[PDB]
């Protein structure tokens, strides 16, 4: 359909623009649709690009807005006095402000459905909002309606809300179209989606992004598929990949590299009130955090993640206990059997379900997928659903049978509930992921697992040394292995910290010379060296010129092949704020080859300071662009929570960052 109104190059300078003679005799029945193109890099914190309003005294409160806040949230206001309606609807973080240090020009389209009592909200090209309502407001139904106006509303005769931005083109139209119709509308997107709601995860969130670019060209990614809303673990969590052959234009459909079954894969509206936003889903297995690198030897791409059984994350994780026990210089898995106190069961050779206190076999087998088998024959328990039908948050059986698994609540045999290390491997470069298998534990039978750090592994260039960081109370913990990941050794490296949250990524600066940016409590960011391939470790200093928040927020860091201003470059990815995960950046470091210190000397804005950046992965394509994979809000907030398509990806060039 033609639009009934459609006009363009608004500059919103605070100062609104009056449509009205042009709009207001135009609109007819009760559903309309918004689209417009707009644009706003210096917004004021709180600004109205749209309004249909009753500017009359006595009428304050009689308007239609369409809102943004500086901090890239997107809203609507929808009220009538007379009615008594006052509809407020809104999503944080929805907008881009500049790219590559110019202006995006953001699609917005707004749906104002009165046969389906549905007001829905997409920005460039994601739905951000759909609201149904019990008592429906045509927009244009508000009782004496006189004002149509772009960059301000205008109420009781005045400019309020005003605007600073433009806006390129607006159409409107009176009908509520499709989302066939909305997803034919053009974007001008400054990024790309890898994963997305809808995709063949079936999760509705996404966090915890990885990238690593592969000796073949291919570029590979990780990510938490997160089902129960983005909330850490306790949760539904499954590690999902997809890579990309042409420098990063395009993307596969994502496949899983770790998933447990437990509970079904559902794509559910995590509700964001406050009442319910804290729900939980907290009877499912999950995997947490994961990383990737190259194997050069074997060709083998290797990731690892953290396993949460039934029930379990940080919070409750046992501490203190490994979930292994150690018997005459071996690690074997604990069991516990229903009915017993105790975990009088370990996992001996051959996956040999063995009595502790009997010291026989049984005549259980764990088979190499953690799966239980009695004589043989395969064990099963029931799959659960999760729902909001009743109002709260409920997991129960759906009908289904899958196989037993040691890491899920309703089995047989439960592994110990703490923390633990899996490993998978993948032989065609992320075209299928081998059955994970478990990593023993590092530092002792009653300790509990160290947490990996998300992102990449590091590979040394003259070795075929492979090494992840992960980290646990005072120090960071290195896992290092010489043989292509068949066995792991720690190295451990004491930090000024007591339960920090210490996410680690490394560079090679030079042959040997290892370089660890990592996460801290203090505001800063912090390093450590290693001179010798991982071994051993310096003490810690601290980035001066990038601030962290107090609680601090995971950096990613690469060692770039080409040389910048005559010298050897390290890129870094953060947040360069202290007031919250915003304002993302990547810092370009000139290394020093006198000392091996680092001159970060260019500061490139991924957005605007008061837009969200919280964790981020970054590598080299290819082609020598920077590919640049992150949390597009704040991760941390408790208002930001249960975002979907926030976890966005974009392609920069060196001289970008220049
Ligand atoms: O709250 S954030 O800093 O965004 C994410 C922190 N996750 C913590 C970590 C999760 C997996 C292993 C236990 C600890």
């Amino acid at each position: 359909i033609s639009p009934i109104f459609q006009g363009g190059s608004y500059q919103l300078n605070n100062k609104s623009i009056d449509i009205s003679s042009l709009l207001l005799d135009k609109l007819s029945g009760e559903s309309q649709t918004v689209v417009m193109k707009f644009k706003a890099d210096k917004p004021n914190s709180l600004q109205a690009l749209f309004g249909l309003s009753n500017s009359k005294a006595g009428f304050k409160n009689n308007y239609f807005s369409i809102f943004m806040r500086d901090s890239g949230e997107i809203g609507v206001e929808i009220r009538d006095a007379q009615k008594g309606i006052n509809y407020l609807f809104s999503r944080p973080a929805s907008l881009w402000g500049k790219h590559k240090g110019q202006a995006v020009e953001n699609t917005l389209v707004f749906v104002s459905d009165s046969k389906d009592k549905t007001y829905t909200m997409y920005v460039n090209g994601i739905e951000v909002f759909s609201e149904t309502v019990d008592t429906f407001l045509p927009i244009s139904n508000i009782n004496g309606i006189d004002k149509a106006t772009l960059g301000a509303v205008n109420r009781e005769g005045k400019e309020h809300y005003l605007a600073k931005g433009s806006i390129d083109e607006i159409s409107l139209f009176n009908k509520a179209i499709s989302d066939q119709e909305v997803s034919t509308i053009p974007l001008s997107n400054p990024f790309q989606l890898i994963f997305q709601s809808g995709d063949s995860t079936q999760a509705n969130y996404f966090r915890i992004p990885t990238l690593y670019t592969l000796s073949s060209g291919r570029v590979l990614s990780s990510i938490d598929a997160r089902y129960g809303g983005t909330h850490d673990s306790k949760s539904k969590i499954n590690i999902a990949t997809s890579y990309s052959d042409d420098n990063g234009k395009t993307w596969s459909e994502p496949i899983f590299a770790m998933k447990f079954n437990d509970y079904e894969e559902q794509l559910v509206y995590w509700p964001r009130d406050n009442k319910l936003k804290n729900s939980q889903i907290s009877g499912s297995a999950s995997f947490i955090d994961s990383s990737i690198v190259e194997d050069k030897k074997s060709g083998k791409t290797i990731l690892l993640a953290d396993v949460m059984p039934a029930g379990i994350g940080n919070n409750n994780a046992n501490k203190a206990d490994s979930g292994f026990k150690e018997i005459n210089g071996h690690y074997y898995l604990k069991l516990k059997k229903n009915g017993d106190n105790d975990f009088r069961y370990t996992v001996r050779e051959n996956g040999v379900v063995y009595n502790e206190t009997t010291n026989k076999p049984t005549n259980y087998t764990i088979n190499d997928k953690y799966e239980v088998l009695e004589g043989g024959k395969s064990l099963t328990v029931e799959q659960y659903s999760v729902d909001f039908d009743s109002g709260s948050l409920r997991e129960r059986h759906n009908g289904k049978q899958v196989p037993m698994n040691v890491f899920y609540k309703d089995s047989l045999f439960k592994v110990t509930p703490t923390n633990y290390i899996a490993m998978t491997t993948s032989q065609n470069r992320g075209e299928s992921w081998e059955q994970f298998k478990l990593l023993p534990p590092f530092l002792g039978e009653k300790h509990n697992g160290t947490y990996l750090c998300p992102g990449q592994g590091l590979a040394l260039k003259s070795s075929n040394r492979l090494i992840f960081a992960t980290y646990t109370s005072g120090e960071l913990t290195y896992l290092i292995s010489d043989d292509s990941g068949q066995t792991w050794k720690k190295s451990s490296a004491s930090i000024p910290f007591k339960n920090a949250t210490a996410e680690a990524q490394m560079v090679e600066l030079r042959d040997g010379v290892i370089r660890t940016f990592f996460r801290t409590t203090t505001g800063k960011i912090a390093y450590m060296t290693s001179r010798d391939s991982g071994e051993t470790w310096s003490k810690v200093s601290y980035i001066d010129g990038i601030q962290q928040t107090s609680y601090g927020t995971q950096v990613s860091a690469i060692k770039y092949s080409q040389l910048i201003d005559g010298k050897e470059a390290v890129i870094l990815s953060t947040p360069n704020s202290r007031s919250g995960r915003k304002g993302g950046q990547l810092v370009v470091g000139l290394v020093n080859k006198e000392d091996d210190s680092i001159d970060w000397k260019y500061h490139y804005d991924i957005d605007l300071p008061s837009y969200g950046y919280a964790y981020s992965a970054i590598t080299e394509l290819p082609n020598h662009h920077i590919g640049v994979l992150f949390e597009k809000y704040d991760s941390w907030s408790r208002n930001e929570l249960h975002l979907s398509n926030v976890v966005q990806y974009i392609d920069l060039e060196i001289n970008d960052l220049t």
